[PDB]
């Protein structure tokens, strides 16, 4: 089997000539040449088999990517693993190669109006389907959009997305957190488990902003700075803001804060088109409650060229793992992997 960067790929005969593109936590992503549909495509060797949590985070990409069907969600094209449960100790998820992603073009490009345009455009557009099936993505970021060379966007990383469950979103103040630092939204902080599908909009707000100025607009190094970082855009929550905060300990925390007063989008992004930061303001809304939802970003003046729901798909159907030990959830994997054995 060929070897990549000191690691077995056990994808063969039908994916060969394999070139590394990265690695992170438990696997490695390659480009094969797919021997079936004669084209390059990318795969990501999983050995996620002796932490639970990476376990979690892998069955959850599968059982949600392989229900979804969508232009701008990544598909599962196959999945390759041993035969058995006893000789399975990685998985690789074959998927569409992609040029790049959002974070990459953002360090080097600057993004042209129309672009943007279009990229958030089909960010809200896979968002659109995704809360259509109940499900809340939560890690948006640029470096989970993917793009072609035609600028085609698909939302990837599905390893955090959850149900939504509204009902059961309140916490306590400064209550720990998974998702990436810089996108999550205020209530994070003050009071919210984020399970509710507005802190996919504030995420897709975030991206917007970064977009504008290719830099992160809430850039926070810690817990409780991203807070401040938000806080020092939006200025003070009003009262009618504040009163929703039932927990005392978040409440008084934001009381205990000098004034502070909004910083004006139009001075913060000078060049940008002013339908763009009419939408930013509305997704980044200090109240989840008032906060702007994806069909409605959608409807919003700035996406007029594009905007068109007959063409903007949704969900046949609605979508525990927690407490699941990693023996059982290795039992699941190999069980949702099986229709892609021959
Ligand atoms: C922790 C875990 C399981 N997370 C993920 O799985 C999340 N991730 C990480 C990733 C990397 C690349 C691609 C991907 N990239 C491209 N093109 C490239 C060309 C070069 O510029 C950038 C884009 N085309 C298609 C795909 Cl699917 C997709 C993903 C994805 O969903 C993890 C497992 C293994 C390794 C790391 C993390």
């Amino acid at each position: 089997p060929e070897m990549v960067r000191g690691q077995v790929f056990d994808v063969g005969p039908r994916y060969t000539n394999l070139s590394y593109i990265g690695e992170g936590a438990y696997g490695m992503v390659c480009s094969a040449y797919d021997n079936v549909n004669k084209v390059r495509v990318a795969i990501k060797k999983i050995s996620p088999f002796e932490h639970q949590t990476y376990c979690q985070r892998t069955l959850r990409e599968i059982k949600i990517l392989l229900r979804f069907r969508h232009e701008n969600i990544i598909g599962i094209n196959d999945i390759i693993r041993a035969p058995t449960i006893e000789q399975m100790k990685d998985v690789y998820i074959v998927q569409d190669l992609m040029e790049t992603d959002l974070y990459k073009l953002l360090k080097t490009q600057h993004l042209s109006n129309d672009h943007i345009c279009y990229f958030l455009y089909q960010i809200l557009r896979g968002l659109k389907y995704i809360h259509s099936a109940n499900v809340l993505h939560r890690d948006l970021k640029p470096s989970n959009l993917l793009l072609n060379t035609t600028c085609d966007l698909k939302i990837c990383d599905f390893g955090l997305a959850r149900v939504a469950d509204p009902d059961h979103d309140h916490t306590g103040f400064l209550t720990e957190y998974v998702a990436t630092r810089w996108y999550r939204a205020p209530e994070i902080m003050l009071n919210s488990k984020g399970y509710t599908k507005s802190i996919d909009i504030w995420s897709v707000g975030c991206i917007l902003a970064e977009m504008l100025s290719n830099r992160p607009i809430f850039p926070g190094k810690h817990y409780l700075d991203q807070l401040n970082h938000i806080l020092g855009i939006l200025g003070s929550p009003s009262q009618e803001d504040l009163n929703c905060i039932i927990n005392l300990k978040a409440r008084n925390y934001l009381l205990s804060l000098p004034h502070k007063n909004k910083v004006p989008w139009n001075r913060l992004f000078p060049n940008a088109d002013s339908k763009a930061l009419d939408l930013l303001d509305k997704m980044l809304t200090f109240n989840p409650h008032k906060r702007i939802e994806v069909e409605q970003a959608l409807a919003h003046p700035y996406l007029e060229q594009y905007y068109d729901p007959s063409d903007e798909p949704i969900a046949e159907a609605p979508f525990e793992l927690d407490d699941l030990p990693k023996e059982k959830l290795k039992e699941l994997i190999f069980e949702e992997t099986a229709r892609f054995q021959p």
